[PDB]
């Protein structure tokens, strides 16, 4: 799984690329398997607007932030993505009748 980029304007470079990639590799340790990962990176006069979009067997990941701090914006996105990630693994703790932690045959 490789974190792909789109970047409507500012092209991708070692920094971003390595950053996003590093972030993905960092999110790899997380209870998830990035089902085709992307990163919609963007900039603007008032700062930098970033938006991430990854996939997970538990739920597609998405995020977006705007700030005058590139890596901080990314810093934020990763926070969202992570937050959602934790949300995925978290989810409802009472799905009607719960799922229980039993497994062996189911029959």
């Amino acid at each position: 799984m490789t974190l792909n980029i789109t970047s409507k304007q500012m092209d991708i470079t070692p920094a971003i690329r390595e950053h996003l990639e590093e972030r993905l590799a960092k999110l790899g340790k997380w209870q998830t398997q990035l089902i085709s990962p992307h990163f919609v990176l963007n900039k603007v006069p008032n700062g930098f607007s970033v938006e991430a979009s990854i996939g997970t067997p538990l739920g597609n990941l998405l995020a977006s932030a705007t700030s005058d701090d590139m890596y901080k914006a990314i810093n934020e996105v990763e926070e969202k993505l992570e937050r959602q990630l934790n949300k995925l693994q978290h989810k409802s703790e009472s799905r009607r009748a719960d799922e229980r932690l039993k497994d062996s045959f189911e029959n």
